[PDB]
RNA sequence: GGCCAGGUAGCUCAGUUGGUAGAGCACUGGACUGAAAAUCCAGGUGUCGGCGGUUCGAUUCCGCCCCUGGCCA
C-alpha cells in the first residue's frame, strides 16, 4: 500500500448509503487503473467492488436506489446494469470474506492477472492511500503492463489476449516475460472458452491500431492456434499472409479516411449496424479484410476461392460462435469481395452498362460501401498503379451516381410481379401478360 | 440483465432468392427361403415452440414472448 474529486464517482455515495456500518467495501479493477492513467471517464462506466457484506442484497438495494436492473451470476457475484442512450453503467459486486481484512485484500489482489489491474482503494478514502502490493503504480508510471505471475495467466488462458488488447488500448508495452510465455505455448489460448476468445478478438478489432495486434497474434502463432485457416495462407507463395496484413492496415487507414472515398449516402448508414451489442460492422469489415482471401491455398492451378472464402469464413463463424447474421455478413463480404475489380475491369473497356449496375445493387446493396472500401485498401496493398486506382474510384463514382438517382399457380404471380417491375421501368397489361405467359 | 444457438413424426436429423413438409434408420406387412438373416416392394391426420404482422400464399421475411443449452471477458 502506497500514498474527494480524484477518485470520486456520483453513484459511489449511493453504494455507501446502502452498505451497512460493520461491513467494508473496496474499489478494484479497471476503474482505479484508468483513473491513474488519467484517461477521462467515457460514456461506458464499469466498476468492480469487493465487499464483506452480502453482495446480492447490496446490489438489490443499490439498483433499487439508482433505478437500475438487478442481476445475480457466477464465486457468486451480483450486478447492476443501468442503461439509457447516452451512458451505460455496469456495477459488479464481488464478495470478500476473512478473519483478516487487509490480508484477504492483498490475497485477492495478488491472484489478479496484471499489476495494472490489481490496484485497489478503500471506499471511504474515495468520498489518497491506495492498495498496490503488486506495485501496479510503479509499472503504470513506466507505462508498462506486466503480469503479476505467470501462474495466474496460465490459470485462465484467455487473459493472454487481454494482455495484448489492454496494452494496445491503454497504449502500454507488455513486459518480456509475457512475450516469452506466449512463445512457450501459443496453443494455450484454445484451453479457454470459445466465446471469450471471440469476444476479445472483437474487442481488439474495435480500435484502429488493431493491425499491429493482429500481426502480433499472428507472429507468435496465437492467431494461428485460434484460427488455423490463417496458417494456410502461407502455404501459397505468390506472399499471401503479409498481403492480408497490409490489406488490413490499409483498410484501417482508409476507414479512418472513409469520408473522402465513398459518397455521403453510402456513409449514411455506415457503422450503424450492430452485432453482439457492443460491436459495429466496421469490425466485420476488418475481419473480412483478414479473410479477404482465405480460399487461395484451397483452390489453385484460384477459380472458386471467393465462394470457398465464404464457406471457410462461415465455418469459422459457426465454430467461434459469432452471430449468424454477422458471420453471414463477413462471409458475403468475402464472397463478393472481388466484384468491384471485375466492374472496374469492365469499365476500363467501357463495357460496364446498366445491367452490371442493376445486378450489383440488387444482388448486394447493403455491403456496397464495405465492399468499396475493402476493394480500395486491397488495391493499395496490392500496390496497384495510380491510374488503375483512379479508374477504380471512378467506377465506384459511376455506381454511386447510378444508385443515387437513376435508382428510385404460384409461378404466375411471380412472373406477374417481375413483368410489372419490368414495365414500371392497366388491366389490358395484365391480360396481355397472361396471354404472353400462357402462349 | 446482455449476447448467441437450438425447438420439426415415437427417437434422432435434411428443408441458401417463399409456392402442396421429405430422406435414412427404427416399426409393420408382403415377395423370397425347409426356417431365418440378407435382399426387394408397399404404409405420414406432423396445431414446423406460442401469439401476431407483410404477401394471393410463411418452417424460411419482420415484431413480441415460452423453454433448452453456451458465454458474461
Amino acid at each position: 500500500x502506497x500514498x474527494g474529486l480524484n477518485f470520486y464517482l456520483s453513484y459511489f455515495d449511493d453504494v455507501a448509503k446502502v452498505l451497512p456500518r460493520e461491513h467494508y467495501c473496496f474499489i478494484v479493477g479497471g476503474w482505479v487503473r484508468d483513473r491513474i492513467l488519467g484517461e477521462p471517464v467515457g460514456y461506458n462506466i464499469d466498476v468492480d467492488f469487493l465487499t464483506t457484506a452480502d453482495p446480492v442484497e447490496l446490489a438489490k438495494n443499490f439498483a433499487k436506489r439508482i433505478g437500475g436492473h438487478f442481476f445475480v451470476f457466477e464465486p457468486t457475484i451480483a450486478s447492476v446494469v443501468l442503461h439509457l442512450p447516452p451512458y451505460r453503467y455496469r456495477f459488479d459486486f464481488s464478495p470478500l470474506k476473512g478473519k483478516d481484512l487487509e490480508k484477504a485484500l492483498i490475497e485477492d489482489l495478488k491472484e489478479r492477472d496484471f499489476t495494472a489491474n490489481a490496484i485497489a482503494v478503500n471506499l471511504d478514502d474515495v468520498l489518497t492511500i491506495v492498495y498496490d502490493p503488486t506495485g501496479g503504480i510503479k509499472d503504470l508510471e513506466q507505462g508498462l503492463l506486466r503480469p503479476v505471475s505467470i501462474e495466474n495467466l496460465k490459470r485462465d488462458p484467455v487473459r493472454v489476449l487481454r494482455g495484448f488488447r489492454i496494452a494496445i488500448e491503454k497504449n502500454l508495452q507488455l513486459t518480456e516475460d509475457f512475450y516469452e510465455f506466449v512463445k512457450e505455448d501459443p496453443r494455450i489460448v484454445l484451453k479457454s472458452a470459445v466465446e471469450r476468445i471471440t469476444h476479445e478478438l472483437f474487442k481488439i478489432m474495435k480500435e484502429k491500431t488493431a493491425h499491429k495486434v493482429i500481426r502480433e497474434l499472428y507472429e507468435y502463432g496465437v492467431l494461428e492456434a485460434i484460427i488455423p485457416e490463417i496458417g494456410r495462407l502461407r502455404e501459397v507463395k505468390d506472399p499471401l499472409d503479409e498481403h492480408t496484413l497490409k490489406t488490413l492496415e490499409y483498410l484501417e487507414q482508409v476507414i479512418e479516411d472513409r469520408a473522402k472515398y465513398l459518397s455521403a449516402e453510402l456513409l449514411e448508414n455506415f457503422g450503424k449496424k450492430r452485432v453482439l451489442g457492443e460491436f459495429t460492422d466496421v469490425e466485420l469489415l476488418k475481419w473480412g479484410a483478414l479473410f479477404h482471401d482465405i480460399g487461395k491455398p484451397q483452390t489453385f492451378a484460384f477459380y472458386e476461392h471467393d465462394k470457398v472464402g465464404a464457406q471457410i469464413v462461415r465455418e469459422i463463424g459457426e465454430r467461434l460462435r459469432w452471430g449468424d447474421e454477422a458471420t453471414e455478413f463477413v462471409a458475403k463480404l468475402v464472397r463478393h469481395h472481388l466484384r468491384p475489380f471485375f466492374l472496374r475491369e469492365a469499365f476500363k473497356k467501357g463495357e460496364l452498362k446498366r445491367r452490371g449496375m442493376a445486378n450489383f445493387w440488387r444482388e448486394c446493396g447493403d455491403i456496397a460501401p464495405h465492399l468499396f472500401l475493402l476493394s480500395i485498401a486491397d488495391a493499395m496493398a496490392s500496390g496497384d498503379e495510380e491510374e488503375d486506382i483512379k479508374a477504380l474510384m471512378e467506377t465506384i463514382a459511376e455506381l454511386e451516381s447510378f444508385n443515387r438517382n437513376e435508382m428510385k399457380x404460384x409461378x404466375x404471380x411471380x412472373x406477374x410481379x417481375x413483368x410489372x417491375x419490368x414495365x414500371x421501368x392497366x388491366x389490358x397489361x395484365x391480360x396481355x401478360x397472361x396471354x404472353x405467359x400462357x402462349x
